[PDB]
C-alpha cells in the first residue's frame, strides 16, 4: 500500500482549507466557532487581509478555527450561504450561522468582529 498525508500539503498551518469533503466535519460539526473566508485568487482585497486571519487564527488556536474556502473551486457553496462579493467572512457556531461581514479590514477590526460574534 502507501501511506497518508498528514497535512493539507503546502499553505497555511494556522487556517484548515474547507471544500466539500470537510465542510461538514470541520465547520458545521466543529466545537470551536468557526470563521469562513471566502476567498478567489484574483481578489486582490481578500489578499490584503490574507495574512491577519493567518495571524487571528494562530493566537486564538483552541478558540476560534479560521477556514479558507476558494469560491472558484466550491462556487455552489459559496451561493448556497449567501456569498454574493467577496471578501466576505461567515461566522458558524454550533452548526449555525451566526454572523457575517463583507469587505475587507485591519486585523484588529477582523478580531474585533469575531470575539463580538462569538459572544
Amino acid at each position: 500500500g502507501t501511506l497518508e498525508a498528514q497535512t493539507q500539503g503546502p499553505g497555511s498551518m494556522a487556517t484548515v482549507k474547507v471544500d466539500n469533503s470537510n465542510f461538514q466535519s470541520d465547520v458545521l460539526q466543529s466545537s470551536e466557532p468557526v470563521v469562513v473566508d471566502f476567498w478567489a485568487e484574483w481578489c486582490g482585497p481578500c489578499k490584503t487581509i490574507a495574512p491577519a486571519l493567518d495571524e487571528i487564527a494562530a493566537e486564538m488556536a483552541g478558540q476560534v478555527k479560521i477556514a479558507k474556502v476558494n469560491i472558484d473551486e466550491n462556487p455552489e457553496l459559496a451561493a448556497q450561504f449567501g456569498v454574493r462579493s467577496i471578501p466576505t467572512l461567515l461566522m458558524f457556531k454550533d452548526g449555525e450561522l451566526a454572523a457575517n461581514m463583507v469587505g475587507a479590514a485591519p486585523k484588529s477590526r477582523l478580531a474585533d468582529w469575531i470575539k463580538a460574534s462569538a459572544a
